């Protein structure tokens, strides 16, 4: 059983809030500017001034903790430098077992709701249960930071809040390492690969890792400063964490081609090269493969050939667990 971060006891706090007829407000991570940040999100910053803390039950008549499953399309980045974290959460959703260790079952805005939620993380060398109240940063009625493509779904916003809490503020999340989030969700072992020196069996390594439910992420180093822009000519984002979400082989004019699928945690802005959603390559595979694999949607998720992947990307991170 997870031990309680700061000694805060989820079920006890929830039960006592319900008894006392109030909603939880978290003394350890309160709905004030110091929970937002210290510089870019500090008390006197332009960003801080626009933000009002509001509960999902203040925003909507029918807020939901999870809608149609806790899945990667529920991870759409907001105005914060936490792409590394969000890439990790998106990858986490592909492994139901680990997902629901981090996101406990049984949390809702209906029966038993008292304005408090909890998540479990690997921290300080322990599995720790972290509570949050459900006051969330909003501007004009919309979440400022992470949000789901399902506008009434709140689990991922609440998990990002819990992760900010253990790190001190949302601003403390700006700029980071995907592998650190992977570890914090698993207590597993992380390794990384230099794609410009890829082992010859790297694609099989990826296949095996995906099959076992390991977490995979990738990025493109900014080698100059951000000279050729943050965005490459083919619509990739440099210095930015992507989730690796599948690896599948297709038959392209009668020959096997290894593909890899990844997802930009923005939930938008995708590769426009071969195998992209609108590319001509799809016209020359088996119709069944096309139907199974290709999804024509601006959703941040796309395929690349493994060959193009290892040319365009520079780093692959893998977190292996038990
Ligand atoms: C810094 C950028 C973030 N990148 C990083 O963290 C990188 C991640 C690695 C895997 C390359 N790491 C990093 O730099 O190390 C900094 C480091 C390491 C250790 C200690 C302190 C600082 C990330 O790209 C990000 O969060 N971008 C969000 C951009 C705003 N935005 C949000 N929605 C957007 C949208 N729809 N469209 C356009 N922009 C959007
Ligand atoms: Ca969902
Ligand atoms: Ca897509
Ligand atoms: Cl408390
Ligand atoms: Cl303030
Ligand atoms: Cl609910």
């Amino acid at each position: 059983n997870a031990i309680k971060y700061l000694g805060q006891d989820y079920e006890n706090l929830r039960a006592r809030c319900l008894q006392n007829g109030v909603l939880f407000q978290d003394d350890a991570f309160p709905p004030v500017s110091h929970s937002l940040g210290f510089k870019e999100l500090g008390p006197n910053s332009s960003k801080t001034y626009g933000i009002k803390w509001k509960r999902p039950t203040e925003l909507l008549s029918n807020p939901q903790f999870i809608v149609d499953g806790a899945t990667r399309t529920d991870i759409c980045q907001g105005a914060l430098g936490d792409c590394w974290l969000l890439a990790a959460i998106a990858s986490l959703t592909l492994n139901e077992t680990i997902l629901h260790r981090v996101v406990p079952y049984g949390q809702s805005f209906q029966e038993g709701y008292a304005g408090i939620f909890h998540f479990q993380l690997w921290q300080f060398g322990e599995w720790v249960d972290v509570v949050v109240d459900d006051l969330l940063p909003t501007k004009d009625g919309k979440l400022v930071f992470v949000h789901s493509a399902q506008g009434n779904e709140f689990w991922s916003a609440l998990l990002e809040k819990a992760y900010a809490k253990v790190n001190g503020s949302y601003e403390a999340l700006s700029g980071g390492c995907t592998s650190e989030a992977f570890e914090d969700f698993t207590g597993g072992v992380t390794e990384w690969y230099d794609l410009q020196k890829a082992p010859s069996d790297l694609y099989q390594i990826i296949l095996k890792a995906l099959e076992r439910g390991s977490l995979l992420g990738c990025s493109i180093n900014i080698s100059d400063i951000r000279d050729l822009e943050a965005i490459t000519f083919k619509n990739l984002v440099r210095g930015h964490a992507y989730s690796v979400t599948d690896a599948k082989q297709v038959t392209y004019q009668g020959q096997r081609v290894n593909l890899i699928r990844m997802r930009n945690p923005w939930g938008e802005v995708e590769w426009k090269g071969p195998w992209s959603d609108n590319s001509y390559e799809w016209n020359k595979v088996d119709p069944y493969e096309r139907e199974q694999l290709r999804v024509k949607m601006e959703d941040g998720e796309f395929w690349m050939s493994f060959r193009d992947f290892i040319r365009e990307f520079t780093k692959l991170e893998i977190c292996n667990l038990t």
